[PDB]
């Protein structure tokens, strides 16, 4: 009765961080800002693609790395917003972001360079995601909800960018 | 620098990862055995709603359409998942029902079509729960899909069970 | 008095839409409802098959067409299953034997200039079966013969899209 | 071959949408569509009747058609008063006499069952009356056939409505 | 049985939607659908001079109808066009010789009476044209015959609004 | 306690007619049954009018003639919803519809005449309305309601009406 | 002659909405605002009961009036909350208590039958509590009149709602 | 054709019919004070506007704002009745102030932004307390529009007051 | 083989969404779905007092959270009566012992701290005690866990944005 | 360090409170403020006008007028927006105190008996802020964009409403 | 000082154009009826094209082109509109509309020609209206400010062509 | 006549550039990409601002720093679509990022920070822009107006931002 009550006024301003929660608050916060910096630079690359496409063919590729970077930055805002819950800074300087960053930016010549690259990040981002969620596993439902969310959006993804690849060259 | 490599290997095959623990090839059989079984409740439903005329039956009419509908979203969502993991999804109608866990029903009296569907969505409600237990923790994107299938196959059934306590 | 009008309408009455005006073969005008009913429902199947398989760059063009015409399909569908219901039928939504009923075929095809192909002749066929209908129906059934000319125009438009896709293929 | 389309045209130019061309019997067709507008408004009256009187959960069903109904008839009354002044005539929308000059009747009816057998007997008056309509216009006039066919259809749709229902209550 | 359907179909594929049953004479509806698009041009550039002249009180109002009355005109020609398109014709835009090949003409008028007369006589033009028209598709090009038949009656109806106005004048 | 309880359960089918209820539930039915057949006959004339009433000035009349139409409909439901409410039935008969209402349907020969016609049928609403507004008093608050809304409305129509009867003949 | 209208406005600035010129009794306005309110929000939980519990074809029917009905409740409830504040008051959202402050009562009920009698039974409580809140305040409080004016319309809506569905069940 | 006759006499009066018994001169007088009110508070809260910047004040601009369009509403509703009984709205800006109840003014801090708003609420909630006395149930239409506009101003007035509490 | 899974959907087939297959407690699963339905409508009233007493330019900012929470709590309320309903149970709205079966209490606060303190408060209850719940569902029942784990991540919200304003307080 | 860059920022640091308004700033700052303020008098006389005439305009040919009327005044009192807006980027106070509005205001507030009337008394209000305002933009020439951008958007407004006026006083 | 108003009363028809307006009106009025052919006869070209661009690729260019076409028709408009301002006549006359236009109506065989013919087209506006903007100068704000987001507008059609072609 | 044809053709590659075109292409594409960057860099630093902006008070700087943060992505885009009409290249690269821009990205400690390294970019970019403005003169009116309308944008984020600080300091 008045434990349950009492249990909630222990450390108040740990905020949505409870009594109950088991994870490594820390750690976790290391992988939100690693997944931060990852979105990052996978924004600014499709940006930079998107402008660059253009053509016929190309036009609807460009198309789709638009929908892509913006997926990506709502991506970015779900992780910071989650690091600010956990009691952490979301680390959004571009000094340093690719070294902090599991993507690289990569300009490409072609556009089949374009492509290759997209979905070479998607696919170190599907498997760093998948590892994280086994990490989490029941201690954080709320935070190993966010990233197999985004996960599901990385897969599709690779198969956007793998579909288009197939046809090219 | 190997994380670069781990995805360079068998790029083609897209959202489909080394990580990717479950079985791809049994997935896609499960897949399409569902992505049958919508498609033909998708056929019933559709049967009952321009069947079921009245002004009793007009409301179930109603709710029958709007479970059509909601089939043919699953139907799209699990054949999406079908290509992104390598597969073909099969919306060939010959021999759809012999894949699908449920039948073409017309029924008679609107207490059989009731029936019919609360039978369905009970199948499948089973069916699902048990593919969700398969998949486990190997495939979080299409256990997702099927927990949101499964979701809505519980409410398909309420709705069509509260229709049925009150027939005759 | 005026009493024979609303006489007329008493006659029958549980027929509802059907009259004593309505000068077609219900039985025959329901044949071919669900005849046409049955070739959209494939049409819908193939399209959405094809749909989901045209990826790629170019193909993606294709596969947009194809998913518009699929939905168009089940508006045609859901038209003419009205209208078998008006005319005292039942609509046949039974997915054994739906392709012996249908005009057309479901055919999942290898290449996509297959699948574009594929579609053209469904159309095609359906184009000239609706005309063939439309025909029969003459000024007996001015409803249902709207219904006819309606999918013909959407048809016509479909067998033009198609087409244009396939000139430009291999 | 110029200058003789143009003096055509300017011949009676006063009368507007009625050319030349126009093949049909003016006057008459005057009279059918006011005729046809008496009906709707009459019918529109009958139909708001019966939604306000129709309380009950299953009646409620039927009011919400009633209603759906009555509008749907005010559409057909504007679309037919809009006809008559391009055809260069004057609508009546007199209350007096009006049920004289309408095919169907104002009836309150007692219960539901009347309710709705009364508009199911109105519908079905209207369907052979605008078919026989539709027949006496042949080609000589599709802008006004068009617009009787496209009631037509939706009374057809408006009978078997209610039909549908009186299944459920005789 | 199945196979016959399937190779009327077959035969002169690449005509799209028009097929073996197609029993109009597909050149000559073509070249109708080409004079009526002229007539819409033309009505839409006479309607458009006519809006923008069409200053003051009162004749703000007609002007607003010719406004609208030039929109519906562009939105006629668009359908003759891509009717055109699907019975494998060329439509012709070409502004030199439109008037020519229109049965209509384009006249700016000095008054707005001048201005509403000439939009009466061209909406009367066109609908005796397209009422011939529609009698020679008869049952063979019910797609034809539905456009003829719907531009038709929005024709009537400027041809009424037209004339509405010329009363008061 | 029990008696707030004992008061509803008493005749508890007569529904929104309370043991409160204090006006002369007969009359007030009367008077919103005269109502409802002079908002049914002043949407017909109005209707008329609107049709009728082409041309470049006449037909910024026939606007407000139709805005009118179906603001009056939209009473004739306002009545008829409270008819039901309190326990009559709503007579939408067009039988003896002239008969029943304060005001009549008037073809008018010219615009003035439609004008003048409404305008006297706007006025003797007004005044019906006003004398049934105090009839009622604080007897029945919400039919009160009702007609204080729609005197409100009649009196924008009688302006709009008389405002467009000074510029004419 | 304006510094005086601006000393009267002076004189007990922070009343804000109450001015010099406020003839209601504010603390007996307060209290019956809070029993109303609670009355609003025990009526909200009966009927949100009402509409999950009432399953079936004809119940379901019932089921939407129990939901509109249950949100325009709190829209009331809102409403009422909103003028004790600008009257100076404090709201009571209390769940201890609530029935003891409240006319109506929270009544599960075992059938359709029951819910709708006795969510009826508590439209007209509220539609009697009302017409005297309105009487009390007379002239003196036009804004808060008005409030319970509109509310009580509502609950002559509802109440009818409530009968014209019980008239047609057991 | 009695009442036709009561219709038609003196019918370019429009919506003041016989029947109207409020004194349609007096009614005007207060119809233009009241606009003349309004046209000062909206010019005075659009001041106070754009003048309220920062943290906190930035808040009250937004209700400054949303105030200030409020009064021209019923500017506009009461211009709108002053030409239904026979009247002329007076907008002219030489003299507003003197046929207002209200004034304009500045302030210096927002404290006094807000004393300032407060006191004109009030002014006006009291100044259209008695017109709604004086109409009685002579002018249904108009004392509508009065209770209206009052039960906007005491939202007027709470709204400040709730403000002014907080400051200082 | 299809006559097999056919007979499990007919043995106890009025159950409904509650299959031969749902491994849960089903009567505890009900227990825990109508305590979180109390706590939840608590929390709205709570937040709704909070809502309308949060007066001035700093706490209007709180007001504005708290009703957007409050709207959320509700929105909750009906999730979980919905699967309360599912699950063959009956959802409890009765205000009577409404805070005897929440996790959390209604506190009116006196000051802006006080109300953002217990509302705080209230969250981490909430947060912790459905922690509980998504562990004891385990995978015997994904459709209500994933309710849990939807109003669980609300409820870290909700307990974030308390406690930052928490932080600027006194 | 090495002051380059350093000096861009060291620029943007002087004077921080001043906002909008930075070294850059060539145009005369209190004299674009007068300006700004005189036009914003303006546009309060004309909607202020334009409301009047809107309804006193009534009848079947005048209530197209008004019509007219009504969008004017709506989009003077957007002009006035956007001016008092800036204002307060550069420092200033933006006047609306009703008491000598029309003194500072270059238009004027005229009932008019007539719809002729009415429609002249717009037309020359127009016709004085078109000249008004075309002489502002030549005074602020390159020293101010963002100011003469909102006169060069106020002018295009209000040739349009005198060609609107204008139109209309030709058929009486 | 009542100077103000005497020079807004002289010649008070001429509506937009002042005292102070400083162009040459009727050679701004040449202009802008040379602009307006110009851009009809653009919009007919590329409407033409848009109906004869089929094809998988073919079809991107072809929404294009019609973006284009409607794109021509607003600056037809813009341009019309100020004709009327300014005291002149547009001329919407078809005969004669190439010889006015800066632009040709060309069909294109293939559609690269099409691509090529519009952005031949765009370059050809772009270098005229930068002429005209100059021309302008300080005298015409409003009018030079059309051509300024006409000139924008056309720089995007040329790129929006240009990108195209580069792919042939 | 076949000169302005001439004209268009030579260099038709060029697209939007034409013989017209008298501004000094290379130097513009570098103006722009360096506004390019700054923008992508005042994204961040308004970004980080935003989330880690908590309280009551901060909570309303936290909703322009948000508001701020996109416009400046508007103005990235605006800039990098014109940077491809030129025939450049936009540089999204994070490598860099902030040597190429007249910005930097600032964490700060407080909420004063925040506001004051806010409005520092600001009327950074403020007198920037102004020098761009006239450099480009009469020569590409194109460019001007978007360096232009972003300026009108910097000069209110500056107000906004001032506005708050005065509370602050
Ligand atoms: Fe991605
Ligand atoms: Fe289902
Ligand atoms: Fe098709
Ligand atoms: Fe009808
Ligand atoms: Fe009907
Ligand atoms: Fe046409
Ligand atoms: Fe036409
Ligand atoms: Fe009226
Ligand atoms: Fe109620
Ligand atoms: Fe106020
Ligand atoms: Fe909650
Ligand atoms: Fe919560
Ligand atoms: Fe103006
Ligand atoms: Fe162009
Ligand atoms: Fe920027
Ligand atoms: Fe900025």
């Amino acid at each position: 009765v008045q434990t349950l009550r009492d249990r909630a006024r222990k450390n108040i301003q740990e905020g949505a961080v409870t009594e109950g929660y088991s994870a490594d608050r820390q750690t976790v916060l290391r992988l939100l800002n690693e997944a931060l910096a990852t979105e990052l630079v996978c924004f600014l690359r499709y940006k930079r693609h998107y402008f660059m496409a253009t053509g016929l063919k190309a036009s609807i590729a460009a198309a789709e790395f638009l929908e892509h970077a913006n997926q990506e930055m709502q991506h970015a805002d779900q992780l910071a917003e989650r690091i600010m819950q956990l009691g952490g800074e979301p680390d959004f300087n571009p000094r340093g972001l690719e070294e902090r960053s599991h993507a690289e930016y990569v300009e490409g010549k072609t556009l089949k360079d374009m492509v290759t690259e997209n979905l070479i990040a998607e696919r170190i981002a599907i498997d760093s995601y998948r590892e994280i969620i086994t990490y989490l596993g029941n201690d954080d439902p709320t935070t190993r909800r966010i990233f197999e969310e985004i996960l599901a959006q990385e897969e599709e993804h690779a198969d956007d960018m793998a579909d288009i690849l197939d046809d090219l060259a």
